[PDB]
């Protein structure tokens, strides 16, 4: 099941019952998650900017007939925190680590909550979510999201997709530490099913090994 906007720059597809993957084109595609809970919609990352972000929010609210209550910002880059202004004026809580919050202000973005610690467990209705800071990699502040009831890992931009041969923007990256950070994710979650990369299609733990390979 896949739903798109008239333009084709925004799509939302179902992973399973309450988990969907949203993708926006900026033409570079960017992934995020949409969690349908008994108490509102929770998103993992926003979109490139405020127009795409408002538009994404509008679609999911229309489809599920619920409000987006929270959003998890994985790092301080446009494809993740691009629509923080949109989120704040709609009363949407933008969760982020303290580091991500200061880096956002540093990049001229409105500041997220800065409430997430190294390991944080959030539960929205019946939907369990865990955020984990593995260390520096793609950016200094990048975190991953884990859904223990489905064993789905949102590696975000710390993980590259299967056909990706480029690590992307490393001007802000910590290439050398990146590998150790992926290892921490691997040691922390032993039984991973699906992993969502920041760009590209959903895969498995093989995506993390693939990324470590690119990093060698
Ligand atoms: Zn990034």
């Amino acid at each position: 099941t896949v739903i798109k906007n008239e333009t084709g720059t925004i799509s939302i597809s179902q992973l399973n019952k309450n988990v969907w993957v949203h993708t926006e084109l900026g033409a570079v595609p960017s992934n995020g998650l949409v969690l349908n809970t008994s108490k509102g919609l929770v998103l993992v990352d926003s979109s490139w900017d405020d127009k795409l972000t408002k538009e994404l929010i509008e679609m999911v609210e229309k489809k599920f007939q619920k409000r987006v209550t929270d959003v998890i910002i994985t790092h301080a880059h446009a494809d993740c925190i691009g629509g923080i202004k949109t989120l704040k004026e709609r009363g949407i809580k933008a969760h982020s680590t303290a580091l991500t919050a200061e880096l956002a202000k540093k990049n001229g973005y409105e500041e997220p909550l800065g409430d997430l610690q190294t390991v944080t467990n959030l539960k929205f209705g019946n939907m369990k979510v865990e955020t984990f800071y593995p260390g520096k990699g793609h950016t200094e502040d990048n975190i991953v999201v884990w859904l223990p009831q489905y064993n789905i890992l949102v590696g975000g931009c710390l993980v590259k997709s299967t056909s990706a041969k480029d690590l992307g923007n490393v001007a802000d990256a910590y290439v050398n530490e990146w590998s150790t950070s992926i290892e921490n994710v691997l040691k922390r979650y032993r039984n991973i099913n699906a992993v969502v990369p920041g760009h590209g299609e959903v895969g498995d733990k093989g995506l993390l090994l693939h990324t470590l390979d690119l990093l060698k």
